[PDB]
């Protein structure tokens, strides 16, 4: 690999905790040259549609920097027409936070999760997701411990990778160029306890078999349960309450 | 199952060719009330990108009329804000297309997929990939009756169906209903030969194991078997030369 | 004429109701290669300005799909700036939809009527106009079969057709060469009664005389009046109650 | 009438020429209340489609000021979603505009003419229609001043009204109220030697007779050719030469 | 300078009230070229956020006709990307107007401020406000004499001018050639009591320094004061009443 | 002051540069709780109306994270409507970086600066101007150390700051709540030398003397020398020679 990595191996992973002061929650978390800003919000509202069900909700907003890849991606506002990619990515975050959490228990308020990719070297998205449940796991302690919320109803951790088929070897965790020359590709968002809450697995003009993908998912769940391991560093959790451990900062030994 | 069908049954198929005139392929295609006119016309053209390159393209637009599911989807026309839905969905069958046919021999131009959903009742995406498919066979054969191309480069067949756990029951193609209440769902576009193009899985707030994946892997690819079954009935090839068969509608027995 | 045609001869016209399930009224009507779903779905609800004041409503959306004239109609979705030809169209089918009900008797509920045009060669908004009556009268017969109004308050038929100055010849339902052809062209909507609700005639940089627009008038009510007699075979009609006739189906002896 | 007018008497008409000094053609037109100003100006450039084709120009843009008819009528500027009633009428000025022009004869470049409707109180594109032809001329005979053509291209004088239905009345040139109250409504484009450019009636859920609209569009032209007299006061013509006679402005007697 | 003006000397002004009759206040000023229509529309209404707090509002809007600079400004409507050069001068007209007055005596009603450029010749958002001004001194006078309000609470006059370094020069009142060519440019807006409202001072790729600054707002605020002089011939005001003057235009004797 | 300051003291003052690794420039500025990661790209290209003119260009995108004050700031994306403010402040920062660069010496190419708030409490566009150029000079030098170009064009140190009249007291630098309750606020962007490049002061519905500005514009420039002295202990320049100095940091000791 480019890089000098194994074909089942992680870049280097970081993840900090209390990265800005606002949020109820925040991080800045990294697979390798992949960035991402990732904070998470209480807004005292709930979605129209929502409104009265005794039920709180979680909802993602994602953003490129133009300065991705090391090139140009432009955000949608100085510019008018938004495209499908970030909702399909805004879409995925939130249906991932979701999941892990109990919402019957959070009021009616919303968690409004921003995911700001500063730098974009592939995984992108996976990083988000993995940065993100973070910035969700620590804003709704704070929420406890403010007061605001009774128990903290975290259901489990969520974390995300890529994982893809390049010159027919299956590699975890791929960067920009790995996956611009990938025949299949795919994204894994998996838990703490070993399950899964999705999976893409897309043939970019090839095709691939159910094995083919059984291994892939192999590989995948093997890296979820890696960053997880990293993810779990940084809370103390027993009978279903958690609290923030004392470390601001984790990262993996690579 | 609400309509009396097995949990590892199709809905009644119907696939219409020669639909409309003009377009140099087309059908109606239809999974139970979910029907999707698919069409495909060529534009003697190529995205600027590709210029030059000696290859073809494929691309789709997706749309579903305002009466979808008994309800309303007003299209984006006079409307402003356009949905990321049908961008990854437009998105989705281009790949399905493109993966199926030898893009290098088909020149520089293009074949403009068209999938206007004109009612929606679940496992319209899938409905449309499946439909889109005959279209793309069909123009391919029909730009090659007409001398603009040499062969007919068309890989193999691709059709995709849905499948999901509903109260912890996995059920083959999900309708509107079925799918609104399932607790995971997934799609998944397979090939002729029993490959796999791409499939997605998502929790819908409940996670899934490997093992219900496959599970659900496999009642779809057997759904996919069948839908290409039909498909299979509409030409006649041997050695890579495709030529329609004399059906101009096929159906299931169900 | 290019298709030896008559110039006061109107093209193959078939008019097939109940084309789909979901809609309260539906059909697919076609002038020649011009083809249009024409549907028509009660939203049990009015715009905010008339809400209160004992009435109902009728409003139209049209839309082109990118195969029209057998060339590119790219939908407003994927795109941005919607055109104002689409509202003009939409408008006037509105319009024509109006004059034929009595909306006191509806009761605070809108008729939305879809027309889809699947494919064009000319005269598709007056095409449009004469399904658009077909499933707005299936869908106000549907509201009285099901108790949810007491009468059937449908006023009259309503129809509409194209005619134009071609080479200085007057011909009735231009197709699209002709129109982009002619030196004058027109759309006129009509009523069972023989009277009018819209006429529009635009001078495509030729002046008229009032005497040829006489001329043009005179044929299109002829017209007006053939498709009518059509539309009628499919209702039994007495003292202001309507019912559907046998026909699914009726088209013309051309 | 509200304002003490006869039925077939026209509000108090008039027209200034060199409203401003910018434009090659420009003047402000005043039907009663309703005041529009219309500018001509010269783009040394063609749209794309024509470049080439040994001919020249005339396009429209139509914007009604928020305060239309003394209410809000917010421009498409600071909003987002323009209307298609904006673009309705500013293909109608555009084709009004040809109509009188060969176009042969102004070269390679474009006439664009703005109407800018600063006072509303109906007729405000029958007034646009009025003022954007002498504004036209005007641009015309500027042209041909400086050398830039060698004639003065101009086909025939320019005008339109409205006229219309109201509690069964026939009445020509409608304000803003007696338009909202009417039955039948017609705008109306006749030329200088008593021909017909354009005729759109409607009904507002009221159907009309084919004798009705003759009586309307006799009421009209009669309106057209005061309005074109007017305009005549403000040029001198002979054999296809056209000069600006020496007035500034001309208004009707009323 | 081009013109043969002074280097401290404004271009001819003329301030015109009553230009048209449905606003409550409204005028056509003029500095040199620059010609801006200045409407004031009463909307018995506030903006949802001061709903309830006893006090009015006033907002402006502001547009530029396509014929600026004898050039092309194609307005926000038939385009699609609006321009935050518009939005930064709604914003300044916006601002200054409400400065001039008491908003607490206008009661719970918003006056609509409309500035429209009808030439373009630089200086035109310093004249669109010195000529909102007039507009909505006039517009709250017209209030209270009809007795919907019972003071007039404006607190003082307000105009705006601009001026610049031009080959290190500094000149008062640019037209656009001079700004185009100007090293430093800046806009000041200033009360009839000598105070300022606001002030922007741009180098143009050159730096500046604070004297040259206070050398530009000396000679700008006695531009000020001559603007303010005419406005001041407008009304006739005594211990915070004001009524309006008999002069229906007022201009500088230049 | 809320935090203990004194009425002419900066808040803590933080600029690291080095913050990202693909920019040519970049760095994280922070003047309290206001955070901006300011980054520079360089885009092998011109804008067309430049093309040919040997000259490069810098221009500016600013976006503010929905995070802002504490609250919610959701971008352009998916939303619709851009507004004005973003484009009025990526206009300055472009304005500020230009003033700062021999753009004759950069070559035909474009410095992409982005400055994106990670967190908003004040003086953010001034964070980001400051910041920005930090950004600009370390692109400009890396561009020179590859290559790319000849010698460092940077003609000087720019920096900006806020400051304001609030309880009629003249404060530098406001955070979120000293500005909305300021009666006068303004931003000034100076340079190296003690030279101005923009000045903007703006009445909250107060006016102010040319006496109160002069005030504020000397604390001002107190303000921005020393944000220019923090910048300098960050290069080594000689004979407009640019090298980074060894610090990837500095603060002040506020």
């Amino acid at each position: 690999r480019s890089d000098g990595r194994k074909e089942d191996q992680l870049r280097p992973v970081s993840i900090q905790r209390d990265f800005l002061e606002y949020p109820e929650g925040s991080c800045l978390i990294s697979f390798g040259k992949t960035k991402v800003i990732c904070t998470a919000s209480v807004i005292e509202n709930v979605p129209n549609w929502l409104k009265g069900k005794g039920q709180g909700w979680i909802t993602a907003e994602y953003s490129m920097l133009p300065r991705a890849t090391q090139q140009r991606t432009i955000r949608e506002s100085v510019q008018g027409r938004i495209g499908g990619a970030t909702h399909e990515i805004q879409r995925m975050i939130g249906r991932a936070m979701r999941t892990a959490v109990e919402l019957t228990k959070i009021g009616e308020r919303t968690i409004w999760v921003d995911c700001d990719v500063i730098q974009a070297d592939g995984g992108t998205r996976t990083a988000a997701i993995t940065g993100a449940f973070v910035a969700v796991a620590d804003a709704i302690i704070k929420l406890h411990k403010e007061g605001i919320i009774e128990e903290t109803p975290i259901k489990d951790f969520v974390a995300a990778v890529s994982v893809g088929i390049v010159n027919d070897r299956i590699l975890l965790d791929l960067n920009f160029e790995e996956d611009s020359a990938a025949q299949v590709d795919m994204n894994v968002v998996g838990t703490g306890s070993g399950r899964l809450s999705e999976v893409h697995t897309m043939g970019e003009e090839y095709s691939f078999t159910k094995d083919e993908l059984i291994k892939m998912l192999d590989l995948a769940q093997k890296g979820i349960n890696e960053l997880i391991e990293l993810q779990k560093k940084l809370y103390v959790i027993q009978d279903g309450k958690w609290e923030r451990s004392e470390l601001k900062e984790v990262s993996s030994t690579t």
